[PDB]
Formats: structure tokens, sequence, C-alpha cells
């Protein structure tokens, strides 16, 4: 399950002159969160699902930090020079995803009136325009000053979020466990058990000199009901003598892996 968080600053300014209101469009997980004046964030449907776990959180923290973004890009446009008779917009949207990789991305991209002219990957700090070329100016004018000015947050608050509760986690995780059947001639049977996991499609197998077994050396459990509306179930094998040393089992769930042994 991926997930990410996008803010969308949107700047107006009337022939120069740059206009005291603006507004931040944020979706999380792809999907309408908030949108704030510049005295207020009100919560959008994830807004309210929210809204019940907390309570307001969506609010103060948030109304707070955004507002002030809001206030900075108001000066990053009265900035820009070459402001045209009329009414203009630039818009920095900040986005960072968290991909199954576990691994992350954020970048922030600059539109003016709506056309996209400079982004930069805030990983990595790379900038880059698009396809077309004379934005570059503006660009320019936008990165100089940014940097002059200067003479985390996003993944912090969508990992916040995240945590919080704020959006409803999809997935468990199963617990493995190896147990031997004590036995005889044909000797034991090791027993490879997954439980308590979601979603159902999962891969329990066991290896021998890290071969995976055929289907039919090992006996398969049904994938079954578990708690809180998980599931369970399980796969064994005929080991023989003291051979455990060779078997392994290996699981797979939404991604994830792991192999466990045999017990002593
Ligand atoms: C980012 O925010 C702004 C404001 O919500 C969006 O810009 C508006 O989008 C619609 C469709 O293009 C236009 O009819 C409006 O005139 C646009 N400008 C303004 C100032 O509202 C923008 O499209 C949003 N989304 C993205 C991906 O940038």
């Amino acid at each position: 399950e991926p997930h990410s968080l996008r803010y969308n600053l949107t700047v107006l300014s009337w022939d120069g002159s740059v206009q005291s209101g603006f507004l931040t469009e944020v979706h999380l997980d792809g999907q309408p969160f908030l949108r704030c004046d510049r005295q207020k964030c009100r919560a959008k449907p994830q807004g309210q699902w929210a809204e019940d776990v907390l309570g307001n959180k969506t609010w103060d923290r948030e109304t707070r930090d955004l507002t002030g973004n809001g206030k900075d890009l108001r000066m990053t446009l009265a900035h820009i020079k070459d402001q045209k008779e009329g009414l203009h917009s630039l818009q920095e949207i900040r986005v960072c995803e968290i991909h199954e990789d576990n691994s992350t991305r954020s970048s922030q991209h600059f539109y003016y009136d709506g056309e996209l002219f400079l982004s930069q990957n805030l990983e990595t700090k790379e900038w880059t325009m698009p396809q077309s070329s004379r934005a570059q100016t503006l660009a320019m004018n936008v990165r100089n000053f940014l940097k002059e000015d200067a003479m985390a947050d996003c993944l912090q608050e969508l990992r916040r979020y995240l945590k919080s509760g704020v959006v409803l986690r999809r997935t468990v995780p199963p617990m493995v466990n190896v147990t031997r059947s004590e036995a005889s001639e044909g000797n034991i049977t090791v027993t490879c058990r997954a439980s308590g996991f979601y979603p159902w499609n999962i891969t329990l197998s066991w290896r021998q000199d890290g071969v995976s077994l055929s289907h039919d050396t090992q006996q398969w459990g049904d994938v079954l009901p578990d708690g809180n509306g998980t599931y369970q179930t399980w796969v064994a094998t005929r080991i023989c003598q003291g051979e455990e040393q060779r078997f392994t089992c290996y699981m797979e769930h939404s991604g994830n892996h792991s192999t466990h042994p045999v017990p002593s």
C-alpha cells in the first residue's frame, strides 16, 4: 500500500500587485483532504474521516504552517518582474510519496498562470524545466529569489497522518511459526504456519537446500479466517532424520518476505 501527500498552494497577483488572499489544496493518499484559507483549514471528505478519530488536528498544526508558506510565496511572487497587466497566479505544488519500496520521494513544482515552469527534487535538490523554454527567465527569477531569502515536513506529516490513524492502513503482516511433529520411520512433519495477516494473497512454501519443494512433497492448509478479520494458513512436508538443517519455510505477503528455519 503506497502513500502520498500533496499540498497545492495558489497565489494571485493583479497587475503586479499581490493579493492578500490565497488557497491550499491538500490531497492525502490521492484524496481531497483539506482546503485552506489564509485563516482557516476546512476538512474535506477524508478531512472528516480523520476529524472523528482525533477531533480537530486537521486544523492547528496544519493551518499554521500552510499560511506561513502562503505568506512566503506571496513574496516569491511579488518578486517576479515582467508582471504583464492582468490577474495572474503562481502555484507551488509540493508532492511526496512513500513507495512500497519503503523508499521515499519528495518534490515541489512551480506554475505561472497554470503553466509548469520550474520543478525540483527536494531530496536531491535537482531543478528542472519542462518541455518548453523562455519560462527560463521566470524559472531564474524564482530560483534566485528563493536562494536570496536563504541568505522533511511533508513526509514528516505524511508519516504522522499515517501513524496517527488519519489513513486506515490496510495490510497486516502474518505470524510465522515452524513446528515439528515428533516422529518414527517416515520421520517428522515440520509445519509452517502464518496467521493474523491481511489481505489474503500469501505465499507459503518449504525449501530443501534452497530449492523449493514440489507441489506434492508438501501438504497445504486452506486459507482460513483468523483473528480480527485476518486470515491464516499453513504448509508442511515430511522431513527425514536430522536433516532439518536443509529445510526452511518461505513466506511472502503483499510484497514482504522472510525465511524461517526448523526449530532444534
Ligand atoms: C492547483 O491549484 C489550482 C487552484 O485550485 C488549480 O488551478 C485551477 O484549475 C482549474 C482547471 O485548470 C482552472 O479552471 C482554474 O482557473 C485554475 N486556476 C486557478 C487560479 O484556480 C490547479 O489546477 C490545481 N491542480 C494542480 C494539479 O495544479
